[PDB]
């Protein structure tokens, strides 16, 4: 398959990634508690439904939220205000809670069965969350991180096999503040962080210019 982008909702954004983000690709958000990632996750789950002339692929979610932070209020009022229909939006979202982090890596393996079946329709999947990914993974394995990491490279694994084998954008958040981080390493095909600047604004790099936007009811824009 070419390589399908999907608009952040930010011109500014979208510039700095190219287009998008990308299909066939993992692109991990990282920074601090507050940044905005998980508002970032919420916008590209209206923008992909959004057809290719306004930056979606018409495209089905899939989303893993071990926080307890994704906020269907939030999806119907991005959706309202970025022109689509609410209900229609939040019905091509499927969601599931991971409970820890043995139960986060059985996720991926069932998203793959809805992943399967939507594959020939006109809503495939196109779109996987896992926010956050790290969490629990850093919660169970304090004092034991050459464990931890080969948990972690197998999900991670997991996740590319599936980007790769059906055309999907994977978008994955990973909190990062004081004295913390190896990062995702390099095993994101894309590494973003995202920061807090003067005014609520919100900037992000690559890593591995500088886009600026706002968090408001449309999700993010410049
Ligand atoms: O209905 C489902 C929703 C999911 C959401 C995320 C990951 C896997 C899922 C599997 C489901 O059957």
């Amino acid at each position: 398959a070419t390589i399908g982008r999907i608009s952040t909702g930010s011109k500014s954004l979208d510039k700095l990634l190219g287009g998008g983000i990308e299909t066939q690709a993992i692109t991990e958000v990282f920074g601090e508690f507050g940044s905005g990632k998980t508002q970032l996750a919420h916008t590209l789950a209206v923008m992909v439904q959004l057809p290719p002339e306004e930056g979606g692929l018409n495209g089905s979610v899939m989303w893993i939220d071990t926080e307890n932070t994704f906020r269907p209020e939030r999806i119907r009022e991005i959706a309202q205000n970025r022109g689509l229909d609410p209900d229609e939006v939040l019905k091509h979202i499927a969601y599931a809670r991971a409970f820890n982090s043995n139960h986060q890596m059985l996720l991926v393996q069932q998203a793959e069965d809805m992943i399967k079946e939507l594959l020939n329709t006109d809503r495939p999947v196109k779109l996987l969350i896992v926010d956050s990914l790290t969490s629990h993974f850093r919660s169970e394995y304090i004092g034991a991180l050459a464990e931890r990491q080969q948990k972690l490279a197998k999900h991670l694994a997991d996740l590319h096999r599936l980007a790769n084998l059906y055309d999907i954008a994977v978008f994955v958040t990973n909190q990062v503040q004081a004295n913390g981080g190896h990062i995702l390493a390099h095993s994101a095909t894309l590494r973003v962080y995202l920061r807090k600047g003067k005014g609520g604004k919100r900037i992000a790099r690559l890593i591995d210019g500088e886009a600026v936007f706002s968090i408001t009811e449309k999700g993010i824009e410049d």
